[PDB]
């Protein structure tokens, strides 16, 4: 875990990657009628299972207290299917990979009312990835952050054991960065062009937490979570 | 601005620094009746004044153009008032000084309906940031990365000036990086722990974001920061 190596985190995240599903919609089917809400919320319900299964392979994840891995997906499940959305939808400019089957541009926004605010933050988010070039290792260390990070703040505990598990998951973070860097390094960027690319990609999930915030509006999860989790 | 140096940013950014509000609640009458949001609000109408001049004075702020300068501050102006008070409050555990004459624990929190949430997300970055031994000249390089970062992504513009200004603000940003690693090889750190360190500072401003809009919910805005950015 703690002693993992740059290049077998990488290995690892890598081999841990879920499965890119499809849109369960009826190709033959006009498309003005198909509930767009609908399809994307089937869509995500599914994304959310197989989540689950590679949460429990990011490294250190399962050393956790069962509770402490329901409070960690539970702050960050949507953010991840976000940046998961924006990464697929890399190559896609002005549209949204959904799922292979269902590629939506800005005006298919227009259906449900408010969801072109979010699915413009999603494309700026997109755009941002192509105009960083973000690959594919960077990617899955980044979404691997925002699973350990996006609740680490909001265990409202001073136990031991939360005491523990709260160190715990900043030295796993850490172990993440020291692979992000070393990806740098090997890529050829000098130490400077490291650390100033680490930061911007940092920064863009403080971007994602915001859209995921909003996603959460327009939009109990710890209970269906947990049995999912508790196999 | 894209010149300066190291030290030359933190003289900058330190002396930038906004003055220490009070609240302007009457110390003879009873505090069970001063209504908890107004004077909270009142002090952050006050601050937000100062926060204008502060921003006028981060390095390369200026250069931006008045409506992007605006929706930089309408983006992160909450995350700024919470930043601000989560430093001040950092050696006040299990409290919040809002003001010098204005130091609330949880329970005066139960004033609200729902603020109490608000106050402990607070209480946990503070606590976070005394983990950490956050110290002033790395608070100032955060406040000024979320006034460039947090409205960066959502301009929602292609044009050459908005890419031009795009630019400018993440040139700017490097350089603050370039500063906080400076810092922190000072501080004696290593390479490795100026890394990590880089970026549990980085990723606490997700939880800002997210803090900020918890407090965006419980809580136009343009025009009025336009009047204060535009003398
Ligand atoms: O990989 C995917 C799949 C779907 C989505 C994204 C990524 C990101 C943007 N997005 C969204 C979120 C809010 C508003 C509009 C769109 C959709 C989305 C996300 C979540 C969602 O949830 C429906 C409720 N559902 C109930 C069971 C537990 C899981 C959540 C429904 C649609
Ligand atoms: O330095 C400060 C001062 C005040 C506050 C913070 C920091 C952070 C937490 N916080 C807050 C935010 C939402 C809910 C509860 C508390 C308060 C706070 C923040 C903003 C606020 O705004 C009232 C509306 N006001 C209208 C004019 C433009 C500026 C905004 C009222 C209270």
């Amino acid at each position: 875990a703690l002693s993992l190596t740059a290049d077998q985190m990488v290995s690892a995240l890598l081999d841990a990657e879920p499965p890119i599903l499809y849109s369960e919609y009826d190709p033959t089917r006009p498309f003005s009628e198909a509930s767009m809400m609908g399809l994307l919320t089937n869509l995500a319900d599914r994304e959310l299972v197989h989540m689950i299964n590679w949460a429990k392979r990011v490294p250190g994840f399962v050393d956790l207290t069962l509770h402490d891995q329901v409070h960690l997906l539970e702050s960050a499940w949507l953010e991840i299917l976000m940046i998961g959305l924006v990464w697929r939808s890399m190559e896609h400019p002005g549209k949204l990979l959904f799922a292979p089957n269902l590629l939506l541009d800005r005006n298919q926004g227009k259906s449900v009312e408010g969801m072109v605010e979010i699915f413009d933050m999603l494309l700026a988010t997109s755009s941002r990835f192509r105009m960083m070039n973000l690959q594919g290792e960077e990617f899955v260390c980044l979404k691997s952050i925002i699973l350990l990070n996006s609740g680490v703040y909001t265990f409202l505990s001073s136990t031991l054991k939360s005491l523990e598990e709260k160190d715990h998951i900043h030295r796993v973070l850490d172990k993440i960065t020291d692979t992000l860097i070393h990806l740098m390094a090997k890529a050829g960027l000098t130490l400077q062009q490291q650390h100033q690319r680490l930061a911007q990609l940092l920064l863009i999930l403080s971007h994602i937490r915001h859209m995921s915030n909003k996603g959460m509006e327009h939009l109990p999860l710890y209970d269906l979570l947990l049995e999912m989790l508790d196999a």
